[PDB]
Order: C-alpha cells, then sequence, then structure tokens
C-alpha cells in the first residue's frame, strides 16, 4: 500500500496534464462527497479515496492504486437516478478494495500501463473479477442507503444500447457484461429488501451542470430533458429551473438568468449551487460588489470550498487582489491538491506584482499536472529573485527539494 | 455633581460600544490605557477615573467627554512618528477633561441624546462639536506641561500641528493658535526622546492588523524601521509576521516570529501572535503549553484571554471557564471576557450561566432591554429561591435602574 | 588514478554535505581549523591527497572522514577540548584513518548513494571501524600529533575523558559509535603516550579565540559559551584572558547591545590593531550601528589585507554595507577565482552584482554557490537565465554556456 499511494499520485498527476478533467468545485465536491459516502460503508479500505470526472461523452469508469476512481461525465447522461450512478462507483470502489488490478500485474512497465489508463480517459477485467465487483458492490450500495435494484436496471440499460446502437459503449470493454453477469446481478438485488429512495437534490443539480456547462458531443442538456424534468418530482423541477438559468447564463443572457434563478435563490438563499450561479451572473455584468456582498452573507462561507473560491474570484474581478490572496493563501494550505486555488492565487499575486510569489503559485499548478521539471524551473526563478538566506529562498529551495524526490522516484 | 457626569459618561460609553467601531484588542487597549494612566497621574486637577478608547477610523480625530472618557482614532498612529507625538494628542485631550471644558460649554444651554448622536457621528466613519479659540488655547498650553512631567517631547506637539496645516476630521473640532504652540514649546526645554518598545509594536499592530483605508502598514515604513534602532527593527519583524498571519501565510508567520520569541520568550506581544499562529494551524495543545509556562500568566490580562481562548479551541471548556469566571470579575467592563465566558458556558451546557454572560455583553453595548430579557430567561431556568435566581433578578434590578435614569 | 577516482567521490560527498548539513562557513573558524589541520598533515606519513577540514554546527560530539582527505568535525569538539592538543589529537586520529585508507579498504573489499546518505545522517542533527582500525589510527595519530609539537598525553586524556562521559550519561557520545572505545583501546593509548617524554605545550592564542567564537557566535543546544567558562578564563594564562574579553564582546554584539561591545572591545583593539580576529569583530560592531566608513578605513589601513582572506571578505562586505558595490565587486571577482570553494565569496559577489544591476553576473555568481552545494540542476538553471540576457556570440554567452557544459559533465559522472 505504501508504493501504490505513491503510484496513484504519479498517475493522477499525468491525468491532470493530459486528460480533460472537469475541475468544477460544485461537481468535484459532489462526486467526492457521494463517493466518500460509499467508501465509509466499504470493507477492507486501505487508502484514501478520490473520484475524478473527465469531460468525455463516452461512457466508462475505471480505477487504480490509491483509491483513485475515474468517472466519465457521460455517466450522468445514462444515470436516471442517483442510485445508478453510485452503483457504478461501488462497482469501482470494490475493484480497489479487492485489489483486482493489483493482482493482475503481480502474476518499462509503469509507463506502458499509464498510457493505457490515460488513453481511456481522453476522448479489461475477466468476468471472475467483474462478478466479484458486483458481489461486494451492492452490499456497499445497500448499506449506503441506495436502491439495490439500480444496478440490474443500469446494467440492463447498457445492454439495451449495445444492440440498438452500432458498436457498444466503452464501459463494456473494461467491464464486460455477458448475460450470466446480468442474471447474477438481477438475482442478488432480488434477494435483498425493496428500498424506496428519492435521488438527492444534488444529483439532479449535478447532472444539469454536467450536461449544461460541460457540454460536448452527446453530452447535451436538451429541451426534451428539461421539459421532462418540469413534469417530474419537486427535486427535478428545481434542477430544470436551474438548468434553464444555467444555460441563459451560458448564452450571455444575464438578465433572464437572474429572473429564472430568482425563485430558487429566494427559496434557498444559502444553497451553494444557486449562490455559485448568482455569482457568475453578477460577475458577467461587472457587478462584483453585489457578488461579494451576497457571498459574505452566506452562512457557510468560511466552511465551504465552493464559496471560498467563488468569493476569491469575485474579489479578483472586483479589484481587491489582496482580499483574494488572504482567502487563497489559506485555501491552498488546506486544499493543497486543488489546482483551482493555486491558479487563482497566481492571478492574485500577479495583480499585486509579487513576482516571486506569483511564480511559486504557478509552480504548484504545474506540479499538480505532472510537469515537475517545469515546476522546478519556476521555483528556481523565484528563488533567484530573493536574497539568499531569506525565508523565501529557503522556502522555494525546499519545495524544489521535495519535487526532485518525486522525480527521482520515477 | 461628579456623580451624574460619571453616570452620564458611562451612558455615552455604552452607546459608543454598541454603534461605533471600537478596537477591542487586548494588547492595544492595554497599551492605550497604560500610557494614558501614568500620563493621568501627572495632572493633579482630575476628579474622575480615566479610560481611553481606540476607534477603527482612518480619518484623524480625537475627543473626550464626561467621566474622563477619551476617544482616540486609529488614524492617530500613522500621524504619530514617535511616542511623544501620540501622547501629545492624549495630553491635549485629557487636559480638556481635567479642567472640565466640555461640561462648562453645555451648561450654557432631548439634549443629552442630541450630544450622544453627535459623539457617534464624530466617532463613526459613516453635525459636529467645535471649540473656541481660547478653549483649546487653554488645552494645548495646559497640556504641554502635562506631557513634560511624564517625560516626553514638548516639541512633539508643534511638529504635529504643522503636519496638519499643509493638507488644507480633527480640524473641524480642533495660525494664531498654532504659532502659539510653537511659541510655547520652544520656551520650556529640549528633551531626550525615546519611544517605548511597546509604542513601536502597538503602531505595528494597529496599522497592520486593523488596516482600513489610509490606515495601512506600508512597505515603505517597515523597510525604514529595519534601518532604525533595535526597537524599530524588532517591531518591523513583528509587523511582517503580523501581516503574514493576516494573509494566512501561517508557516512564514511562524518563521518570522521565531527569532523574536527566542530572544524574548516572555514578551506578551509575541506570545499573543504565537497563539494566533498555533490556533490557525489547529495546534491548540502547543499554544496552551506555551502559555502555561509564561511568567506573567496569572497577572497579565492579555495572556489570560489568550490561554482561555486556546482552551476553548483545544476542547477544554471547563479550564477556559475557570480562567474566565475569575477574569470577568476582575475586568467587569471587558466585553472580550464576557463573550469568551459565554462561549465556554455554552460548551459546558450551563445554559443559565451562558445567558447571564451574554447579558453582560449586551449591557456593556448599551442594549439594556435585551440584557434584561436574557437574564429573565436565565432566571426562568433556575429554581425559585436559589441563589442564582436572586442574582439574576438583582442584576435585572440594577439594569432597570440604569435605563430609568435616561 | 585511484587517487583520482577517490578525489572525484570526495568532491561529490563534500557537495552533498554543503547542501544538507549545517556547516559553519565562518572565515576565521574555517581558516583556523584548516591551518591547524594542515599542520598535522605536514607531519603525517604517506599523504597522497590535499586535505580539507569541515566544521558542522552540531552540539553532538563526532568526527569522521571520507575519500579525498576530507575531515569533518562537529563544533562540539570545542566544548570537549580543554586545550589545542586535545582537539589536535582527534584530527590526527581522522587524518590517520585517511592515510591508512581504512574506509577505502572496507568498500573495496565488499552503494555510493548508500554511503553518502550515511555521511549526511552523521553530520545532520552508520559507519563503524573495527578495533584494529582504531588501534592503527591512535598510534599513527599520536606520532603525527607530537611531531606537530602537541602534548601526546592529550590523546589518552581525551579518550578517557570520552569514556567517563559515556559510562554515566544516558546515551553515549555519538563519536564513540563511529570510533568504539573499549578499555583495551584506552590502555593501549596510555601506553604509547607514556612511552614518550612529557611535553607541556601552551595552546595557541588562536585556539582560545576559536573556541570563544565557536561557542559564543555559533551557540546551539549544549554548545554555549557560559558565564562560568569566561569568569574561569579571566583568571588564566596570558593567552586565555584576552580570549575572555573577545567572547564577552561577541555576545554583547549578539544581543544587539553594540555600545556595550564597543567598550569591551576597546583595549584589545587598541593593543592588537594588526590581527584579524578583533579586526573582524571590529567590523561587525561598526556596521551594526551604520558606521560603515571607518570600518572601511580601518580595513583599508590593515597590513595583511592583501594576504589574509578574512580581511578581504570583511572589507568587501563593508564596501557593500557602505554603499560602494563596485569596490566589493573588484575584490570579490579576484577572491572567487583564488578561493573557488569558498561559498562566502560567491554569495558576496552575487550581492554586489545585484547592487550594480548586473543581472547575468549576479545569476552566475549565485550559480557557483549552488554548484558548491551539489544542486547542479539549479546552478544550470541560473546560468541558462544568465546566458539568455547576453547576446549570442558574446564573450559572456560562450562563458555561461561552457560553464553549463562543465556542470553537465560533472553531473553525469555520478548520474
Ligand atoms: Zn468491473
Ligand atoms: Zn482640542
Ligand atoms: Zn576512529
Amino acid at each position: 500500500i505504501g508504493q501504490e499511494m505513491q503510484m496513484g499520485d504519479y498517475y493522477v498527476r499525468q491525468l491532470r496534464g493530459s486528460a480533460p478533467l472537469i475541475n468544477d468545485p460544485l461537481l468535484t465536491q459532489y462526486i467526492n462527497s457521494l463517493g466518500m459516502r460509499l467508501v465509509s460503508h466499504a470493507n477492507s479500505v486501505k487508502t484514501p479515496f478520490h473520484f475524478f470526472l473527465i469531460n468525455n461523452d463516452e461512457i466508462n469508469a475505471f480505477a487504480f492504486f490509491g483509491g483513485n476512481v475515474v468517472l466519465h461525465s457521460a455517466l450522468f447522461r445514462y444515470s436516471d437516478n442517483e442510485s445508478q450512478l453510485a452503483s457504478v462507483m461501488a462497482h469501482e470502489i470494490s475493484h480497489v478494495t479487492q485489489r483486482h488490478l493489483a493482482r493482475a500485474m503481480e502474476d518499462t512497465w509503469v509507463g506502458a500501463l499509464g498510457s493505457i489508463l490515460l488513453a481511456m480517459a481522453s476522448p479489461s477485467f475477466t468476468q471472475q473479477n467483474e462478478q466479484e465487483a458486483d458481489r461486494i458492490g451492492i452490499q456497499v450500495l445497500q448499506r449506503s442507503g441506495f436502491d439495490p435494484q439500480a444496478m440490474p436496471t443500469f446494467l440492463e440499460k447498457l445492454l439495451d444500447q449495445a444492440r440498438y446502437s452500432s458498436r457498444p459503449p466503452e464501459i463494456l470493454l473494461t467491464h464486460p457484461l455477458p448475460e450470466s453477469r446480468l442474471a447474477d446481478a438481477r438475482n442478488r438485488a432480488n434477494q435483498m429488501r425493496p428500498m424506496v429512495v428519492q435521488s438527492s437534490e444534488d444529483f439532479y443539480l449535478a447532472k444539469a451542470r454536467t450536461l449544461g456547462m460541460y457540454n460536448s458531443g452527446r453530452n447535451q442538456l436538451t429541451s426534451d430533458l428539461l421539459d421532462e424534468w418540469a413534469k417530474g418530482n419537486v427535486r427535478q423541477q428545481r434542477a430544470a429551473q436551474y438548468g434553464r438559468a444555467l444555460q441563459a447564463m451560458e448564452a450571455n443572457k444575464y438578465d433572464e438568468a437572474r429572473k429564472t434563478l430568482q425563485p430558487l435563490l429566494a427559496a434557498e438563499p444559502g444553497n451553494a449551487w444557486y449562490l455559485d450561479l448568482a455569482t457568475d451572473i453578477d460577475l458577467g455584468q461587472n457587478k462584483a460588489n453585489e457578488a461579494i456582498n451576497r457571498l459574505k452573507n452566506a452562512r457557510d462561507l468560511r466552511t465551504n470550498p465552493v464559496l471560498q473560491l467563488n468569493l476569491a474570484n469575485a474579489y479578483l474581478q472586483g479589484g481587491q487582489p489582496q482580499e483574494a490572496a488572504n482567502i487563497l493563501n489559506r485555501y491552498t494550505f488546506n486544499n493543497k491538491d486543488d489546482s483551482n486555488g493555486w491558479d487563482l492565487l497566481a492571478q492574485a499575486e500577479a495583480a499585486l506584482n509579487n513576482r516571486d510569489q506569483e511564480l511559486a503559485a504557478r509552480a504548484e499548478g504545474y506540479a499538480l499536472a505532472g510537469r515537475l521539471d517545469q515546476a522546478i524551473s519556476l521555483l528556481s526563478s523565484a528563488s533567484s529573485q530573493v536574497k539568499l538566506g531569506s525565508l523565501q529562498q529557503a522556502r522555494y529551495d525546499a519545495r524544489i527539494d521535495q519535487l526532485r524526490q518525486l522525480q527521482e522516484r520515477f
């Protein structure tokens, strides 16, 4: 487990630099708050878990060392309910806890494998591992309070689209599904108790933002899906109203987006989804003060990362880079693996013409993207602009030392 | 009598706490009054106790009223180049009170509230009072001696007034009078001048921690302080550590303060910031142990609040209460102690004690009706006939007498 | 050859030391330690290599050596050494490990990164020798120790002073882990020492001043210059007593009480205006209170300014703090070339080139500091910047690019 936490970091750093990862706070927070909810109900967990979202309209999901589960945004277009989406995550979670890929290789090497995981994200197991991944998957899926029949329903809807479409989805290549696999999935969900679970409000909002803001190819949020959601339950109707407000924002129709979002923010002034969108609309119309005052009146400002990055950007476009830096210095210290915070920090330090601090912030973004040589180059320039023996020299040079360890390792 | 004016003074002070942006920082208020106090004792015509308040306002102004209550705007620190210049403002303002000028002026002619609304308008950054040419011709020349017996620069006043002229606010409430200030300062004596170590750090924390508008701690000043005497160089290092903490640069803050704390482990200013850095990194245990080994722990109010706060964050609300229960009876008018004591009593689930501590906070801020409401709630949760019920109801009685006077 | 291979490894390990271990780079302490160490080498047998002596800022007592005649000594040796001959006995011990090639023999018979990672762990706040290795080192050491004019009994007196501390103390001195000390070794050290004639030698005045500066200026943990020691030295021999006033002036200056350090320094300055030790202290007192010019005038009038690296570095720095960066550059461009390994010169050269706004020269001076510390990739980065700010084909471009090539060929030899 010692090495595979480390090879996980090397592989996800490569994923950041090459694959089109969705770095959105609201979506990343959702996929990881949901995914961690199942890990807490999973057995034999050796590692922390992180869940990544790729902008890819091809449906696929996979996982590797260090509890890193990779999910394509296409999973939101296929998932009718939240339990189906978590059904695939528990499928992936069980692949890690059982260490399936670990043993496939215990029976030159790491770069040949890394090209495989990377090519899958950018636009296979034998069925003995896949039966077991279903085995443990639904127990976890049911002790997580989800619908156990969501897996046979979701597996079956992959099969219905593999005959009624030319070539099958890519998920069925890494996770093949014969009729035996379905019949087992269909039986064991039959064997446990019926559950009536409503999909969380965050699932429908996350689907809308995924298909609305990160549209690409078959990943569209179409009028047919929004009109259908206008008839659905109370949670789907707010998400369709949010989806219309989102797309009115995307199309630069800011005043309509404000009036469309108004009934949802008036009903829930402290919801982070509506606060995020209301900041985009205000910033789109050069009213940063309104976007600043609204987020300072948010209850969860100092506890919610989405609100912290949102108000930092609002401070940035509002001409107060120092206020942005105060948030972003604390944000990057508590969320050191978040590339959004380091980037906004680099923008803030650049606005203050703190050149060494700007280069130091840029370096973290490059290190997160697997560009360690270039991160070292920026920190070397930073170190060369400050007196030797200064605290900034020692800091920049020590950071260079730590990144050289990661490069000497591979 | 002095009695009505001391009570009128308390009423105006309560109104200031509720609406004006006061700086309640322990280190700054301890310094502001410690310097005032031994400055007070060098005047003999004083009828009243004296308290000195600091207001977060970038517009320079200073004023005083009944009960020896003086108000100093934080903008005073950027205008004051040395300790004597800062005390020159205070010596001028305390001399107004000791000779009873403002009381004299209102004996000539709804009134008490009209003056209080004016006092807030001057204090609040968001109508004014004005003195006659004699009145402050009294105050300055009566105040230059009060400054000299306290061992500060007599020439510190004049250089401050000329630094006011070329910029044409203090000038509405306050050449003839100025020419007399330089007229009168040159005659007395020339004086060796050395700011206290606390003045330089106090100016650093005011401009660095309470920066607002024109009240910034600029990169020009601390580069200059690094070239001064060894007091200003330690202050410059303290200000840079302070701004690093303000910018949440926690590691840089610890390494900047480390040489100062190693040289002066018992210094209250550095011990204070070391707690802020430790709590900012969720290291409450380390901050507690450091404060227990401080020499002046059970004698210095700043250190007691710092350790009490660290006990709260450290998950020890009882130990925090043991400190704060004694602190609030030694510093009845300190809202910080009452607020921290309310946080501790909330964490111990002593509800009636929490309502009682919250009530004192509202009483100090002038919201007597609300304080009476919270004590009424506390008294309803405690058994009739208990000592607690007798205290809560007695405190309500005391607060009702206060509001019946005005 | 094998001398060449071992001096190539020696340089690699010295660079690693400079990059991670806390070496004292003080001009006076470095000069003294190497002048005393060379004095022993000149009386040693079978010397094949130059020798360099390094001082770690570590209050744990330890001493060891590796390829290329590089001897590294923890500053805690000054706390244990009552007299110069005691300190010399430990160095003679280490030089004898080098002349016997004990470390070379072990690795030859039966990894470069494994040995270098141990050397850094021993210096930062393990290698062990057999009892024959220690037996060879003590005899050969004590013979070179007295041919150098020191007290032979200092070696057993220091060993027994080490054995006594190990028995009572919770943990043994770390030097006794690298150099194990059974009673058999101490009895053998007493035998050969007793075999020669008694020799009561006065420690050099340079020794007492070095111990004062080592413990007073580079104090750390148990490495303090206590008031007990100096009150004790105020009563001593002719050389010890002025070393007392020197250390007293040091911490008066360390505590930023410069006026106190003036009055303490006055009589030794007035009595001895031509020795580097108080001249050095008589520059730091002056610059600390912004009196740079007479610190320059005092050093400009020094006799051995064109002979002694300490006065040159002191005067170069005074020119910098005095607002005359070019005068500092004139000295340091020549000092860096004659003292290629002194990282103080490269740093001061960079500070002067920075003040003159000669950015590529500054980056180039910084790079030599980084190369000396084993950070070759970083030194190459700075030279690449320097090469990018001068025109291609120029004299400076060809120099910076040739220097990059040298650092790259130095890098591949071990990577
Ligand atoms: Zn699978
Ligand atoms: Zn006045
Ligand atoms: Zn040995």
